């Protein structure tokens, strides 16, 4: 139905692999704002809108460029200059938004 194509990939196979790439982007890039993307144990935290970003950003990037990439499927990561340009504005809308 094509609906399965979203969850049959980097959800059912890799919900833990694509989603972690993005709190390297959301937590590093947001560290700028000083806002609570951190939890009470000192672990990672992500809200609802920035969550649609973590999943859709990395299911676009990992499913495309871990393979049709050419710069390796696990490396000293590109997250700082990669993960698609348009969704990168969805990194920010929760708290602070800029500084």
């Amino acid at each position: 139905q094509r609906v399965k194509r979203l969850l049959s990939i980097t959800n059912d196979k890799h919900d833990e692999y694509l989603t972690e790439m993005v709190p390297l982007l959301v937590e590093f890039a947001k560290d700028e704002c000083h806002n609570p993307f951190i939890d009470k144990d000192g672990n990672e935290s992500i809200p609802s809108g920035v969550l649609i970003f973590v999943a859709k950003a990395a299911q676009f990037y990992m499913t495309n460029a871990g393979l049709t990439g050419r710069s390796m499927d696990t490396v000293s990561y590109n997250f700082a200059t990669e993960i698609p340009s348009t969704i990168l504005k969805k990194l920010n809308p929760y708290r602070k938004m800029a500084r």
